[PDB]
């Protein structure tokens, strides 16, 4: 594999490179990176696609200049890695805010797109249960990352999953979450959480588009992925049995939907 950068305007972008075949880009969410919400699937895809995973703003040792975050800024950056890697067309694949980056790059840059999933995924969050909860989490940065880290344990995975993982496991996981997050640029991220809104974009999509949602999800809700599916058309819908984090929580059928959807000609 490779560690790399690209220049897009004040940043310098770190992505990943890993695998043979055709393109598969995979797009984190907020507070994540290329390790922490996919390295544990590698193995699993990188005999069947070159995947490559950008670091977008706030996230991983992607630098910037600390600029407040715009969805059309953070699209470029991902399309600046994958075009960097010699991957198109490809295959997007985003989580939670990273579904909104992936309907962004999916809407104006379609020459280099081939299918997409999306994964937790919302349009915005207009919704007073979401602008409650990210205002929460940007307070929470700020005065208690602590608290904010407990918080995300509690509302971002299964209560059976957190369960099983016992004492030993949960401490390793918050210690994680305190320990490795990139605050600062978790705030940035949470601030855009606040103020996207991919609708337009999303009725602009031409491609074909799976929407996963997860039934237990308390930090995206499965009815923003639902109404993700009613606006882009022909998308399809289906649904993990998991909390927001399925992809951490239920690797192996997250990545059966991946081969599913993508792998079918």
């Amino acid at each position: 594999g490779s560690m790399n950068k690209v220049k897009v305007g004040d940043a310098q972008v770190s992505y990943c490179i890993d695998g043979k075949g055709p393109g598969l880009v995979l797009v984190h969410g907020t507070g994540g990176d290329s390790e922490t919400n996919w390295g544990h699937l590698m193995p699993a895809l990188t005999n069947d696609w070159t995947v490559v995973r950008p670091d977008y703003s706030g996230s991983g040792i992607t630098s910037d200049e600390g600029k407040q975050l715009e969805v059309k800024e953070i699209a470029a950056q991902v399309v600046a890695a994958a075009e960097a890697a010699r991957v198109v067309p490809f295959d997007l694949v985003g989580f939670a805010l990273g579904s909104a980056v992936v309907i962004a790059i999916a809407a104006d840059y379609p020459h280099l797109v081939r299918r997409i999933v999306l994964l937790g995924a919302f349009l915005s969050s207009r919704d007073i249960r979401q602008k409650t909860q990210f205002e929460l989490w940007r307070d929470l940065i700020r005065t208690d990352r602590a608290a904010l880290s407990r918080l995300i344990l509690l509302t971002g995975f299964s209560p059976d999953f957190i369960s099983k993982q016992g004492h030993d496991g949960v401490s390793v996981i918050i210690n994680s979450f305190v320990s490795e997050i990139n605050w600062e640029g978790m705030a940035r991220q949470v601030e855009l959480d606040l103020s996207i809104d991919v609708s337009e974009a999303a009725r602009r999509i031409e491609k074909p588009t799976l929407v996963i949602g997860c039934s237990h999800d308390h930090i995206v809700p499965s009815s923003q992925a639902k109404s993700v599916v009613r606006i882009i058309r022909g998308a399809q819908y289906t649904e993990l049995h998991t909390g927001h984090l399925a992809h951490i929580e239920n690797p192996e059928e997250f990545i059966l939907l991946l081969r599913s959807f993508l792998l079918s000609e």
